[PDB]
């Protein structure tokens, strides 16, 4: 549509720098997180490092993974017309969630995902309400790991966007599982050629690690995201 200005999926054919900034308030504990790295949508790959820039993170790092850039999913060639996330770029989209932790509190998140220059930027405000002081979150009882999940995507025609409902399973240190029910909405910031997809899902795998030379509270993240569910 413009051979002289890359738009939509054309912005993601190579390796793209990423900046993430989150400011959070959980039960009145206010904190900030900054992440940086790169995305390789051709391979569905994210490599990021996140630092809590205010001190110790008052919630477990795994509980923030889904909040801390689905435009880097690898959509198969026969599914490219269903990629809402890239089609909104560079102007971007708003991603909102409520995440309810079973038998504990909830997060509300609002984020803008858009290009700032050559960098894909995810800026987030997070509010956490009703957490138990001796629960798995404020008590830091969740294992430092992450399971693989599927997130089913459906069009939200009235808002020209998409929705998603899915449950994250967080391993607890006692061998139990802590469910985190995600209600997600995405709406474009602009109004260009936005693609409203047929039903499909995103398959996601994550690996968490530590940087042995990093003094600050932090999370190193490798993540893969791949679209599926429509037949060739």
């Amino acid at each position: 549509k413009d051979p002289m200005v890359s738009k939509g999926e054309e912005l993601f054919t190579g390796v793209v720098p990423i900046l993430v900034e989150l400011d959070g308030d959980v039960n009145g504990h206010k904190f900030s997180v900054r992440g940086e790295g790169e995305g390789d949508a051709t391979n569905g790959k994210l490599t990021l490092k996140f630092i809590c820039t205010t001190g110790k993170l008052p919630v477990p790092w795994p509980t923030l993974v889904t909040t801390l850039v689905l435009c880097f999913a690898r959509y198969p060639d026969h599914m490219k017309q269903h990629d809402f996330f890239k089609s909104a770029m560079p102007e971007g989209y708003v991603q909102e969630r409520t995440i309810s932790f079973k038998d504990d509190g909830y997060y509300k998140t609002r984020a803008e995902v858009k290009f700032e220059g050559d960098t894909l930027v995810n800026r987030i405000e997070l509010k956490g309400i009703d957490f138990k002081e001796d629960g798995n979150i404020l008590g830091h009882k969740l294992e430092y790991n992450f399971n693989s999940h599927n997130a089913y995507i459906t069009a939200d025609k009235q808002k020209n966007g998409i929705k998603s409902n899915f449950k994250i399973r967080h391993n607890v240190e006692d061998g139990s599982v802590q469910l985190a029910d995600h209600y997600q909405q995405n709406t474009p910031i602009g109004d260009g050629p936005v693609l409203l997809p047929d039903n499909h899902y995103l398959s996601t795998q994550s690996a968490l690690s530590k940087d042995p030379n990093e003094k600050r509270d932090h999370m190193v993240l490798l993540e893969f995201v791949t679209a599926a569910g429509i037949t060739l």
